[PDB]
């Protein structure tokens, strides 16, 4: 998939350019769970530049289609910014919170359009993961009546189709009863087959208690099971703290509680990106065909399009972007199917 | 207040006995909020002593329609219980147990019929309190489909009512946008004039974060604010550390945290308990010339009744179980009427 993905990012951009924008359906990870679960951390952990957003009370307000693409060296694009490299990680977090204020255009509330981020990195995995919001019940501030259901729309849009791997996100220190994640997973994907279970905040739970039913999958049982993680709290998120440390700190964790000790090595965030890159590699396995087929039917109907062309035979002025975009959809289309075999 | 505490406490027993409290409209304190959010642990401490089932996972399954009476003597009694006095609190706390699961079995199910409980004690204030189920979001072990409808139902039956006072109460290790308590407390009582907001587990917080915003009632503003609470952990309870001890540390919380410390004459337990009276007192001052009148129709109701039944059963001139639940209910409510001048 590796090898196609840079075809179908010419592809999308021509798409768009027309202002047409594809539904390519591609394969992608999108966490869903209740507000401040602990999404943007989890997500966090595959990148490792601090550029996501993270904090109690609503943080995350528009999805971030965040593509990484392991690459020689280190930088960033957002499709707003076509024609921008940025290398400054940094300006890269200011960018996702002066867009997001731009659209959402209010202090609190939310917005479904996405922002979206490609970042090509020599320490990352080739995929696509999407930040959303957390789900509430009441409305804070400056937010609508009806923000309970604006945001279940939004993450809805991403969660219903086939494609999309959902990372069901609990935190343990609320009965899983209570989990917004497991209720929108069960909805939209009543078999289970593409639903991880994720529950953070392991090391806040009230003592004298532990989630040991729902990590061995036994309280509300998912296909792919449960990981348990352990990411870094508001003060070490403020003190500075790496993931080196955090990524020692969870291991810790789990080979010393009582509960947990006999299941440490299915447990992790380790374990969840090595669980998540296998459930991905397998999801684009057996979908390939469905995405050969819509990539044949796009190019077949854009040959009939060019097939009476001769655009533009007078010198060079003349410009017509239109069919420029044709033809690069044209093209990168074929070279789709050439390595889509 | 003017003490008609114990008319209205066996008029609530006469129809209680039947089933037919849909009929009335006494005043009385209910929770709500989400599985495990501490409810049943705040109702506890109004009494001081043990004796409420409590616990992570859905522990209240049944409505617990709690009478407390100020009396010389402790003691008490439960209407299904007849002629039986309990003066050992953890006989009381297994047979709210037992009950249960008499009528929901131990696989997870719950029932709206109320188990009818009254405490009398030096410690007590004169009301009534009605604990209940936490809400949830996805059903577990034996639960049907749909366990979210069935809680929020049952709860709906107490809170619609005018006279019932709404305890909203919302866990503080959980963004407060995310309380189930304030969702349907705002939904039936949109004003707030009869809902009371408390923040549980405030000691479980993650570090580097505080619930200062929400305690000061500037996160969401509630008609009559919030006042916060620190409960006894499940390692506490093992550890039969007991109410007196629990609130020792509970005041300590408050005037040593420094997010809190200016507002701790207003934080705890004890002031909850002060603030609830004191608002249940204004409400019923206000809501008594409409009891008056209610109950003035129930009584012409059920002398009708009474007449109707001479009629169904002419009898054989004995007595019958209908004719005494029928005169319980009419001197109940003539010996109400009588008080409320
Ligand atoms: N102690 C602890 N804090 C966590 C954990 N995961 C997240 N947090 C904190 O919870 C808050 C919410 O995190 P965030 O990732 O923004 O969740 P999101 O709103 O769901 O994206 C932040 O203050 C994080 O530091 C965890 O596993 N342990
Ligand atoms: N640490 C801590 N634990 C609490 C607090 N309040 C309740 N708990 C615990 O949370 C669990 C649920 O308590 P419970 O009263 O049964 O809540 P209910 O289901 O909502 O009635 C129990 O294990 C309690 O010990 C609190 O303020 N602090
Ligand atoms: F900031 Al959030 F769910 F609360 F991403
Ligand atoms: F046991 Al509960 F709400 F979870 F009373
Ligand atoms: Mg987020
Ligand atoms: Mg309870
Ligand atoms: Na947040
Ligand atoms: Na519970």
């Amino acid at each position: 998939m590796e090898d196609l993905i840079p075809l179908v990012n010419r592809l999308q951009d021509a798409f768009s350019a027309i202002g047409q924008n594809a539904d390519l359906d591609l394969p992608q990870i999108a966490v869903v769970g209740g507000q401040s679960a602990g999404k943007s951390s989890v997500l966090e952990n595959f990148v490792g530049r601090d550029f996501l957003p993270r904090g109690s009370g609503i943080v995350t307000r528009r999805p971030l289609v965040l593509q990484l693409v392991n690459a020689t060296t280190e930088y960033a694009e957002f499709l707003h910014c076509k024609g921008k490299k940025f290398t400054d990680f940094e300006e890269v977090r200011l960018e996702i919170e002066a867009e997001t204020d731009r659209v959402t255009g209010t202090n609190k509330g939310i917005s479904p359009v996405p922002i979206n981020l490609r970042v090509y990195s020599p320490h990352v995995l080739n995929l696509t993961l999407v930040d959303l919001p957390g789900m509430t019940k009441v409305p804070v501030g400056d937010q609508p009546p009806d923000i309970e259901f604006q945001i279940r729309d939004m993450l809805m849009q991403f969660v219903t189709k086939e494609n999309c791997l959902i990372l069901a996100v609990s935190p343990a220190n609320s009965d899983l009863a209570n989990s917004d994640a497991l209720k929108v997973a069960k909805e939209v994907d009543p078999q289970g087959q593409r639903t991880i279970g994720v529950i953070t905040k392991l090391d806040l739970m009230d003592e004298g208690t532990d989630a040991r039913d729902v990590l061995e999958n036994k309280l509300l049982p998912l296909r792919r099971g449960y990981i348990g993680v352990v990411n870094r709290s508001q003060k070490d998120i403020d003190g500075k703290k790496d993931i080196t440390a955090a990524l020692a700190a969870e291991r810790k964790f789990f080979l010393s509680h009582p509960s947990y000790r006999h299941l440490a090595d299915r447990m992790g965030t380790p374990y969840l990106q090595k669980v998540l890159n296998q459930q991905l590699t397998n999801h684009i396995r057996d979908t390939l065909p469905g995405l050969r087929n819509k990539l044949q039917s796009q190019l077949l109907s854009i040959e009939k399009e060019v097939e009476e062309y001769k655009n533009f035979r007078p010198d060079k002025h003349g410009t017509d972007s239109r069919v420029d975009e044709m033809l690069r959809m044209y093209h990168a289309l074929k070279e789709a199917l050439s390595i889509i075999g």
